[PDB]
């Protein structure tokens, strides 16, 4: 018998716990004949703040984490390419792209971990208390939360005043008037009542969504290496590209009930097209250009990484 401590920041009802890590742990339990037991600690129940999850798993404080890569700026620089404006297709396609990217050109970002999967949410949407966002200009003066440095820079480039914070802080920042809105996909919102606190929602039409942000599902390397050959095989049968594909499929599906909750609560949903959409995409090109230069400055071939990311997304877009 092996006990593995899983740690993450969302509360127990959040999809990442209840509909991803919990069934993963049940499949791992079943396929190891009750021998590999994951103990799930949501809501930072083993201590620390969300950016520390990667340190905890790296150092063996815990054995497995689910987190947002960009909650620790600069630590996973290759993955930033997938956060650039208008990169994501479905979570299913974009998650497989992320995993193959990490398996190949971006492996150095995660060399200190056992990678279970890297994947992402369905494209994020724009949420405000009441003001409909029809164009970039409607964001002028609005304090808008994003999850990572790349996404806050996108918000600045669309005219907003960016504020960064992990998602559990958003509701309080809204109710206290510290932010006027945020970007998140639908799926995370009900776990924090965010569809009650924002009634105006904007998405984009077409085949590339506003943004996504990579999730990391990681195991401590030494702990993985200590497992028996048979236990490694159970873990690996529940890791890699197949898991990233399943995760992306799940995250696409998670949008559906969450969107319905938001509209049932009195929300509006507006979908940018035409001129307003083109204006946002043109603004995004500026961030893409500056990101490529910033990757160059950090020793990466920024142009090659952006091309690779785009090509992998389209490869898996079926
Ligand atoms: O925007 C985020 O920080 C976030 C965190 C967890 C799940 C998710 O869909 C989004």
């Amino acid at each position: 018998e092996v006990v593995l401590k899983f740690h993450s920041f969302p509360p127990m009802p959040a999809n990442s716990n209840a509909k991803f890590v919990k069934p993963w742990s049940e499949k791992v339990l079943a396929e190891s004949n009750g021998e590999i037991k994951v103990e799930i600690y949501p809501a930072m129940q083993l201590g620390g703040k969300p950016p520390q999850l990667v340190d905890q798993v790296r150092d063996g404080v815990v054995d497995i984490v689910w987190t947002v890569a960009g909650y620790t700026p600069g630590r996973f620089p290759h993955l930033e390419a997938f956060e650039l404006p208008f990169m994501p297709a479905s979570a299913e396609a974009t998650s497989q792209a992320l995993q193959e990217y990490v398996d190949t050109v971006a492996a150095s970002d995660l060399k200190d971990y056992k990678v279970l999967a890297v994947f992402c949410h369905a494209p994020g949407k724009i949420h405000t208390k009441e003001k409909v966002i029809k164009s970039a200009a409607d964001l002028n003066g609005m304090k808008m939360r994003g999850p990572t440095r790349v996404i806050t820079k996108m918000l600045e480039g669309l005219g907003a005043t960016p504020v960064g914070m992990p998602v559990p802080a958003v509701a309080g920042a809204l109710s206290k008037g510290v932010i006027d809105g945020m970007v998140v996909p639908w799926e995370i919102m009900p776990s924090f009542k965010l569809h009650e606190l924002t009634k105006a929602h904007t998405t984009v039409s077409g085949s590339r969504g506003l943004y996504t942000t990579p999730f990391l599902f990681l195991m401590n390397k030494a702990k993985y290496e200590s497992l028996s050959d048979e236990h490694k095989k159970v873990i690996d049968n529940n890791a890699g590209l197949a898991l990233a594909k399943l995760a992306g499929q799940l995250w696409d599906g998670f949008e559906v009930p969450a969107r319905k909750l938001a509209l049932d609560a009195g929300g509006t949903i507006h979908s940018l097209s035409g001129g307003p959409l083109a204006e946002m995409k043109a603004a995004g090109e500026g961030l893409e250009k500056d990101w490529i230069k910033s990757a160059n400055d950090r020793g990466l071939d920024g142009a090659m990484l952006v091309k690779t990311a785009k090509d992998l997304i389209s490869k898996y877009d079926k």
